[PDB]
Order: structure tokens, then sequence, then C-alpha cells
């Protein structure tokens, strides 16, 4: 239960040297994809920011645009992602997943459901520092209904800290969920939102087992029978995140890679955002559930420099 990333500190790091290797590979005709991809995918995000800074004092060039110009396709979208400061990545995805005429509820749901209260607190702060408004305000602007109310509950980053399992409360919650869905003519979505969004992780795990005991349906089965659309997805993401975030994301990527069209935004976002958190566990949880290493579905749906990067980002 010690979650592991795949990208770690590069020993003998030299921001200026690393920076020269980039301008040297970036400068002149086209670009030298291998040197960039193999350089970045091996340097921790922190070192990537130090390099990106050395590059600017050295040449007076903003390293990033020197990449969002010499590059294009899906390799650019990836390296650009890798370059995004860890602290700003989620808030960035949310901002652009929110400056949509349409909306990738997948991004909001994915991020706001799998991130801890501590992470959510940081995300909210940086979002209001990088852009002009509150993350909550912008969310309430592109969403409506229960899908919005669940996201707003989550965004409060208030979830109870797990501190002891009270049986009576576990049965009351399991019983309340039961009475608000399966046994209700219609649905009481508000009871689901409150339970799933504020109770502690440990408590909720105890509630999901008891719910299966008293009803015969996994909470996910009931969620499928009782809810639909955006709310269904979020509710499913919260429960799966409560059970295991590594298993959840490991699941997310499969349905992006095994779809009616490969969603490259998810394969990239999930692997980049988790590259330093638990992308190793997302791999372990992959070889066990979906039955296939993350290493392979990469080596079987992508091409060019895009692959070698992803493969090096996963870690054999
Ligand atoms: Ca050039
Ligand atoms: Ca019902």
């Amino acid at each position: 239960q010690v979650l592991r990333g795949t990208v770690t500190d590069f020993p003998g790091f030299d921001e200026r040297a690393d920076a020269e290797t980039l301008r040297k590979a970036m400068k002149g005709l086209g670009t030298d994809e291998e040197s960039i991809l193999t350089l970045l995918t091996s340097r921790s995000n922190a070192q990537r920011q130090e390099i990106s800074a050395a590059f600017k004092t050295l040449f007076g060039r903003d390293l990033l645009d020197d990449l969002k110009s010499e590059l294009t396709g899906k390799f650019e979208k990836l390296i650009v992602a890798l370059m995004k400061p860890s602290r700003l990545y989620d808030a960035y995805e949310l901002k652009h997943a929110l400056k949509g005429a349409g909306t990738n509820e997948k991004v909001l749901t994915e991020i706001i459901a799998s991130r801890t209260p501590e992470e959510l607190r940081a995300i909210k702060q940086v979002y209001e520092e990088e852009y002009g408004s509150s993350l909550e305000d912008d969310v309430v602007g592109d969403t409506s209904g229960y899908y919005q109310r669940m996201l707003v509950v989550l965004l409060q980053a208030n979830r109870d800290p797990d501190a002891g399992i009270d049986e009576a409360q576990v049965e009351q919650d399991a019983q309340a969920l039961f009475q608000a869905g399966e046994l209700k003519w219609g649905t009481d979505e508000e009871k689901f939102i409150t339970i799933f969004g504020t109770r502690s992780v440990s408590h909720l795990r105890k509630v999901f087992d008891k719910y299966m005991t008293i009803s015969g349906f996994q909470i996910e089965e009931t969620i499928d029978r009782e809810t639909s659309g955006n709310l269904e997805q979020l509710l499913l993401a919260v429960v799966k995140s409560i059970r295991s975030i590594p298993a959840y994301l490991a699941e997310t990527l499969y349905y992006a890679m095994k779809g009616a069209g490969t969603d490259d935004h998810t394969l990239i976002r999930v692997m980049v955002s988790r590259s330093e958190i638990d992308l190793f566990n997302i791999r372990k949880e992959f070889r066990k559930n979906f039955a296939t290493s993350l290493y392979s579905m990469i080596k079987g749906d992508t091409s060019g420099d895009y692959k070698k990067a992803l493969l090096l980002l996963c870690g054999e």
C-alpha cells in the first residue's frame, strides 16, 4: 500500500547541461525527437521545471513554446503535458476541460473524483491564482443538476478523516442508501451524494460491503439501476476511487484504449498526472484486472515518438 510512480529523480542532474541538449536538439532543421523524449521521460517533473528555467536564462527563450512550435501531433500534446508543472496540471486540465463549448465531464469527473481532499485544496488555490475565477464558480457554470451538486460536495475537500469504524453508522448508511434507491419508487440522489462525498474512505469501504450484504447488489450495480448520465459516471468514479484510485485509473485507461476511438487525451493525462504518484500500482492493478500490462496496450495502438515516450513513461 505504498503507491509508486514510474518517473524518478535523475542522478547527476544538471539543469544547464540538460537545457543545452534541448536547444541543441531543438535548434536547426526540424527537431531531434529521441533526445528530447528520452531526456524528459527520464527527468522528474521538478527537474523539468529547473531545466525549463535554465533554458530561459541561458538563451532568453521560453522552453515550452520552443516545443509547442518545433513539435506537432500527439507527441507535442504529450511532451507539453509532461512539461506542465505538477502543481498546475490538474488545475490546467480542469480549466481547459472547462473552456469548452462542449465539456469533457470525463476530465472533471476523473480528476475531482480520484483526487484527495488535500490535493483538491491545492488544485482550488492554484486555479484561482492562475486564472481569473474560483474553480467552484467555473464548475457551477458548466454543469447543472445532481452532477454539479456532487462535484461541489467533492470540491469542498471536507471528507471525514478515517478515524474508527462505528458499526451502527455503517448499517445506517448502508440502510439509507438501500432505502434511497432499490427500495424507493424513484431515487433520492441527495442521500447518495452526501454519503459518498463526506464519509471517510475507510468507512465507505465498510458501507459498500454491508450494502452488498443487505441488498444483493454491489453499490455500483445499484448506481447503474438507479442513476444515469453524468451523475452515474461521477458516482461510479467516486465509489471506484474509494475502493482504489489505482484500480480506478487503471480502469479509466483501458476504456480509453479499448474504445470506439482511442482517446489520446486520457492515455496522456492519466499517465502524466500519475507518473509520479502511483503509475506503478496502476500497472500492477492493470496486470491483474483487465488482463494485460499497460506496457503492451501502448505498444499496440500508438506510433512514432509518441510510443517510445509512453513506454519509457510506464517503465517496462
Ligand atoms: Ca527549427
Ligand atoms: Ca429506485
